[PDB]
């Protein structure tokens, strides 16, 4: 009706504010020796996240730390580079602020806003299975996102319940585009979890922003159910799962919510849901949706159904611990040229 045309221009508005950030991005605007070092809040193959205060302002920010000799051997130059690049320029209630971006000789910083709670994975883990309104709850948002996103012309590629992160307030925090890219039309590469893989990712003649509408199924799916809708022991058998489409609902999903995950989880990218003529809206106005007040999740109005334990700032029990590894100031300029526009 009338509320169509009040989104469309918050949506233009929000793509010009875009635009002037992609187009003058923000670029070292901090240094590590005015963050001290509390924790290691999680690892990986080329970097780590850490938790990190702020001396001036005695603020808690998490610290992304990317190994440049190690991003250049496993082929993430491009990558990394968009995901500082993304970051800095969006700006959505439910995407995590990259608050600072900074170079040295062997490392790269990306620091964000902390949220405490702790990733969705863990919580998933912990209670077993998401209720469906509380499953709901996070699809929305993530709705929202994508919807935001996408009009952007960018791909999210790395949806995962380990990547949405929980505030306070028990709303969602996105982080994590290490794996997103601006693209209009098609891409190519091969990127991502296996379970959230959509099936023309795996059969590798290029795909477009339809891939994220997959992963939202999957997510969905391993919300409500506990697991995941494509899984075993290997992640080739998961592969031929999912080219297949054959998916197994458990007796307690509702019939609304298995007429979404099939109607998402559509194996042709034409029928599929989130690529059609009305596209999104196609996903707002299925039923089982129809409890859900678009405007009232994106102002944050709307009660969350878990809101998380908070001893105190500076806090880490929402995460798991890993070895306290040191961060390695080289004296030498490591890949100048392959991040000089970091
Ligand atoms: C429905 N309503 C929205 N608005 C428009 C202006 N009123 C507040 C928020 C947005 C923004 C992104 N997606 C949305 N869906």
């Amino acid at each position: 009706g009338s509320e169509q045309e009040s989104v469309k221009e918050f949506l233009a508005k929000a793509k010009e504010d875009f635009l002037k950030k992609w187009e003058s991005p923000a670029q070292n605007t901090a240094h590590l020796d005015q963050f001290e070092r509390i924790k290691t809040l999680g690892t990986g193959s080329f970097g780590r996240v850490m938790l990190v205060k702020h001396k001036e302002t005695g603020n808690h920010y998490a610290m992304k730390i990317l190994d440049k000799q190690k991003v250049v051997k496993l082929k993430q130059i491009e990558h990394t580079l968009n995901e500082k690049r993304i970051l800095q320029a969006v700006n959505f209630p439910f995407l995590v602020k990259l608050e600072f971006s900074f170079k040295d000789n062997s490392n790269l910083y990306m620091v964000m806003e902390y949220v405490p709670g702790g990733e969705m994975f863990s919580h998933l883990r912990r209670i077993g299975r998401f209720s469906e309104p509380h499953a709901r709850f996070y699809a929305a948002q993530i709705v929202l996102t994508f919807e935001y996103l996408h009009s952007l012309d960018l791909i999210y590629r790395d949806l995962k319940p380990e990547n949405l992160l929980i505030d306070q307030q028990g709303y969602i925090q996105v982080t994590d585009f290490g794996f997103a890219k601006r693209v209009k039309g098609r891409t190519w590469t091969l990127c991502g979890t296996p379970e959230y893989l959509a099936p023309e990712i795996i059969l590798s003649k290029g795909y477009n922003k339809a891939v994220d509408w997959w992963a939202l199924g999957v997510l969905i799916y391993e919300m409500a159910a506990g697991y995941p809708p494509f899984f075993a022991d290997q992640p080739i058998q998961i592969y031929e799962k999912i080219v297949s489409g054959k998916v197994r609902f458990p007796s307690h999903f509702s019939s609304d919510l298995k007429d979404l995950l099939r109607n998402l989880l559509q194996v042709d990218l034409t029928k599929r849901f989130g690529n059609l003529k009305n596209g999104v809206n196609d996903i707002k106005n299925h039923k089982w949706f129809a409890t859900t007040d678009w405007i009232a999740i994106y102002q944050r109005k709307v009660e969350a159904p878990f809101i998380p334990k908070f001893k105190g700032p500076g806090d880490t029990s929402n995460f798991d611990d890993y070895e306290e590894e040191e961060i390695r100031v080289s004296i030498n300029e490591k890949c100048g040229k392959e991040f000089s526009e970091f």
